[PDB]
DNA sequence: CGCCAGGGC
DNA sequence: GCCCTGGCG
């Protein structure tokens, strides 16, 4: 009932009643028939996938949090308090007695949005590389941990990172892209490619960045419409093709028994990772597979 | 009558009814008295300057922030949509049909108090190296934009990085402490400092700061209770002391005819910038009359 | 353009 | 420990 309170119920209430990013990341992926669609699909239309992703995950989130947060809203209604009220007095009551709960509240909610965003537009990136068949190692399911994707997987890049691609998101960028010049910086990473949907970052940005070896990649439309003329702003299908190009470098190699077991690991560390999600097991156990092929 | 109506409409009343976070942490620090503090209080005491500074700022906002969303919302309510609901209804209507208006304003709201946080605090920070009376030109009163404080001047950073200091200033961290390096690295800037309150942040994360010459500043306080024994974490005891022993090696130089003309236009920028303020044009008037 | 009285995941 | 369905200053 205090403002303190009703965020603990807030947190327990949003846990319990909403399915992980990227369980919904992948809910919608099915969803959207995009678990039938064959690798030359996610090559040739990234941009398109990932909007319609976007679109998706939203438009079956958005009405759910509204009633999530009527709801929550309603845990304070004080029938009691409210008794001989006019209307008009009743919501002026409500504006007025608590501030602090509906504050903390929305504050809740976009800290969430916010959370999940990035952690669905990773997922949805995820999904991306997966579907068009190239070899994965996600972040958050086994370099800084700003990168989310790893190309071909972190055990071969460990060892030379040649002919590897590093892949990290931001959904918009403010200044926070200037984490991933720092994190190239701190690892040596050769280079990185920072996906956006931001259709506001300047060209002092996009400069800054090219500097420091890492690339943009937006949706073509993002980039016909914002960057149009720009060859240091790239597209998700430039990006889907130099990934296509560069893992047909990992496919028959023939590691030593001992990456080999590494590999191994580390796919099943995110088998493990992703166990509920048929989709995503059969593609790592495709590669698992592939080791023994 | 539309969220694009009434987002328009909490801009138009937010500029309207909040003084700026400079003119808060002014007002605050002549409240507080610190404006009659010698420069000795600044240099010796400079985290329970900045704790007391964070406790008010607060203050002489909390209570007002509460009553100003209370009137955003008032402009939600529809007296002939409601007229003859029950009050419970009346709320309960209320809560289903407006709940992105309500949204709209707490996160407006949220994104105010985050930016108005930080604006803050850099103001703090700047008004004890002014109480101090340490030579600094404000990053934002004319080396990234993140540099809130450049000691003695940018006049003579420029002219040669060689006994300046650098001040930057984040709340909290997070993980955008990443900026900085990056900041450092992209300008050549040959060590920075990073003013934070933060309590939580790692020791991977000040070990990578230090790689990358970035020096975290915090409050005695903070220190002592969250990274006693790591050197690595400075007090703003300790880069007051740092910043005086630095001005003195400015005080008694002599600059060449065409470096003082960029530096009283440095300044002369910062007088017409803080025109408004007192205290703070006090500062300029004395740095520009050397 | 930078800020993050910043909780969620 | 990173995210920023992120507007404000």
């Amino acid at each position: 009932l205090s403002p303190g309170e009703f965020k603990t119920l807030i947190s327990k209430e949003r846990k319990s009643h909403f399915i992980t990013p990227f369980a919904l990341v992948y809910k919608t992926f099915c969803d959207l028939g995009y678990d039938q669609k064959n690798s030359d699909y996610f090559l040739n239309n990234p941009s398109e996938y990932i909007i319609a992703m976007r679109k998706n995950c939203w438009k079956e989130f958005e009405p759910f949090e509204k009633e999530f947060t009527t709801r929550m809203l309603s845990y304070l209604i004080d029938e009691e308090r409210i008794k001989d009220m006019s209307p008009y007095d009743a919501i002026r009551d409500f504006t007025m007695e608590y501030p602090t709960h509906i504050y903390d509240l929305a504050l809740s909610n976009t800290q969430s949005r916010r959370s999940r965003a990035g952690k669905e537009f990773e997922s949805i990136l995820e999904l991306l590389m997966m579907g068009a068949g190239i070899p994965v190692d996600v972040q958050g399911a086994i370099i800084g941990k700003l990168v989310d994707l790893v190309m071909p997987g972190v055990v071969q890049y460990t060892s030379n990172k040649r002919n590897t691609m590093l892949i990290s998101a931001k959904t918009t960028l403010r200044e926070r892209w200037q984490e991933v010049p720092e994190e190239v910086n701190r690892t040596g990473i050769r280079e990185m490619y920072l996906a956006t949907l931001d259709d506001s970052f300047s060209e002092e940005t996009i400069n800054i960045l090219y500097e420091a070896n890492v690339v943009v990649v937006t949706t073509v439309e993002n980039k016909n419409f914002k960057y149009k003329n720009n060859n240091r702003v790239l597209t998700f299908e430039d990006m889907l093709q130099s990934a296509m190009e560069l893992s047909r470098k990992w496919n028959n190699v023939s590691y030593t028994d001992s990456e080999k077991e590494e590999i191994q690991q580390s796919i099943l560390k995110q088998i493990e990772k992703y166990s509920d999600f048929p989709y995503v097991v059969n593609y790592y156990r495709n590669r698992l597979s592939a080791l023994f092929d």
